[PDB]
């Protein structure tokens, strides 16, 4: 398997520059004047290219909208008071999106080529990333199979493309659960734990029904002894003092059903660094958390990804019965210190490794 | 709301594509036919439905289609009979399939019989791409996905719905059964023919290969129930435990797609009164015992592509299993071949056949 080359670009600037939008954004609505496209087949990869942001035209027995070969990323650049725009460890995005897709038999690329066309994307279009405070400009690879035949095998064609959208978001307003077993995201030998349309597509329905029993996420739980895995599209953490009388911040491991997060693994990093209080990848169940609350040894509760950063629970409807989060009781503290640090890294107040700059 | 037949907008080709030659194989899947049925849905509702020539898509890089595998699929055959009549095999099944699809993903409904008679008309336009040498037959292949061009994950206000067709043109199967893998979970959308539930298998099926077998064998859960074969379903002839006679396929408790073909087997079976038939879970280690005790007669997998595909081995993590099904007869898998080809063929008139 060979890579496309970011020395290779083809450069193609829109012939009429689109007006930008201080208003209401709607997260993932506006894009900006480009897009990056890399098109592979049998002879390897073609050469990469920015190009108007323009519609894919595709066979309609294209695999990647019958047989969902299809994965994508997520990530973030951040536009400092210097006018420096910088992405936040962007190389963990590429290493999941290599793995992702792997496990859908597409085909391999150089994680560093892809990063330099995609800093080279961000560059053309460096004006659409905003600066106003708390905004950002996501930026949405995909690698879609594009075999035109119904066979359900490995793909001799694939598309790969970028497209990128400005965003706005200091008041973390906490939301409510459902927690029903019912709904299962991801199972043990599944593919919960790559970034995969499949996973995405089913969740529609039940945030539906989240939505008409009152509550604004989903809190999934996994097996009979009702496990918390995830928060929606984001993973989760604890913050309590555990039964043995010790202060911990947890989250569940990666056993399989849990999409590593990026946010989740930079939470962990930076609490670890911190040396204040135990920090462990364990199993949370609903009983260990029923007990946590009714002895008030709960703290906070949230949500981590990249649209929210990092997002306060305070409510939990389950078995029909709402359970109270009194995250936003405490502080949140915990909550308060890591949004403030995140801010500080990614708008480039402290410098840091993390941060890569466009 | 929906969109009507009656409404239908027809575009000839002016590029008439070459029928497969006399001497070429179909290989499944990759010829098409001239035409192709298109609507589309947004917020004012359902389109015109079109008849037109097979092109490319447009979708704009957002699709929610492509980012959250907003699709779903069917497949069903129309057969062409000596009488040059062509029929569909009982395709208000899969209509019926498809909208539980479309519900179970938040695409919008349409009407069934609505889709059948479009289908029909699309199928009546492309009718001489309709092979009839024996055992061919035409691939429809509907398509329901939602298009809403932003990255946000909710139930899309545009939707489009095609579908296409392939001309088409008994030798048992080795199946790698290992728990490692898993195709669907009990809460699951397994149940349904949605597009997510066939990428993640293409690794495995690759798997099987390099292990020496043609297909997967899907197991699930601690007890190693028998599910699916490959994209098909499973069925078990043997003397059961109680010393009777039964044909025995798993039950549809959420881990199993409901197959037409399947449905067709057990009403068959069901029809002749001849020995028991069953709806239940199928263990690997009633199969060891089953083997050893020699009650099994035939295993095979159901499904439209293949209609009934006998097992002859089975690899359980190292041990090589024979499946005895071919020196069997096979009997019951010819059985059931010889009654869907007189009914889909037009030898023998039946309910099941829908007039083209
Ligand atoms: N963080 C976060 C968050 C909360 N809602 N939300 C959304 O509603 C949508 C996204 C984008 C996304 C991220 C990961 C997988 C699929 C879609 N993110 C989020
Ligand atoms: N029957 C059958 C059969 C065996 N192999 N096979 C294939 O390899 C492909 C298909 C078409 C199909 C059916 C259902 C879901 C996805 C694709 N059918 C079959
Ligand atoms: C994308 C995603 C996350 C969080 O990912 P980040 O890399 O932190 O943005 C969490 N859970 C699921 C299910 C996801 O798809
Ligand atoms: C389509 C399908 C079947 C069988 O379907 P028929 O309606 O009989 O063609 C079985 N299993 C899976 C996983 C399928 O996708
Ligand atoms: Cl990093
Ligand atoms: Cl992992
Ligand atoms: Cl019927
Ligand atoms: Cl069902």
């Amino acid at each position: 398997s060979s890579s496309f080359k970011a020395a290779d670009l083809q450069l193609e600037m829109t012939q009429k520059p689109h007006k930008k939008p201080g208003e209401p954004l709607v997260f993932g609505k506006t894009f900006t004047d480009h897009m990056l496209m890399v098109e592979w087949n049998d002879k390897g990869w073609g050469q990469p290219r920015i190009q108007p942001f323009q519609n894919l035209t595709l066979h309609p027995a294209s695999s990647s909208l019958h047989y969902s070969l299809q994965l994508f990323e997520g990530m973030k650049a951040f536009k400092g008071k210097d006018q420096q725009v910088r992405l936040f460890r962007p190389w963990l995005n590429m290493d999941r999106m290599l793995r992702s897709a792997m496990r859908l038999c597409l085909p391999s690329f150089d994680k560093l080529e892809l990063l330099e066309c995609i800093r080279r994307l961000i560059e053309v279009d460096k004006d659409w990333v905003p600066d106003a405070a708390g905004t950002s400009l996501y930026v949405r690879p995909v690698l879609i199979g594009n075999e035109p035949s119904l066979g359900v095998s490995q793909p001799t064609r694939a598309l790969l493309f970028v497209i990128l959208c400005p965003v706005g978001a200091g008041s973390v307003t906490p939301v409510s659960l459902l927690a029903d077993p019912a709904f299962i995201r991801a199972w043990v030998g599944g593919v919960g734990n790559y970034k995969l349309g499949g996973n995405y597509g089913p969740t529609v329905l039940v945030q539906q029904e989240a939505l008409k029993r009152g509550c604004e996420q989903v809190l999934w739980l996994y097996g009979p002894d009702h496990q918390l895995t995830e928060v929606g599209t984001m993973n989760i953490f604890v913050y309590w003092t555990h039964e043995d009388g010790v202060l911990e911040l947890v989250t569940p491991p990666l056993n399989g059903v849990i999409l590593p997060g990026v946010v989740r693994q930079s939470l962990l990093d930076m609490a670890q660094t911190w040396g204040e209080f135990r920090v462990v990848e364990r199993t949370i169940t609903m009983k260990q958390l029923l007990r946590a609350l009714e002895e008030g040894r709960v703290r906070e509760v949230f949500g981590s990804g990249t649209a929210c950063q990092v997002c306060p629970v305070h409510r939990i409807l389950y078995k029909d019965r709402n359970l109270h989060i009194p995250t936003m009781e405490n502080g949140p503290e915990l909550i308060l210190r890591f949004q403030k640090e995140l801010k500080e890294i990614q708008y480039g107040i402290r410098a840091h490794e993390w941060m890569f700059p466009v």
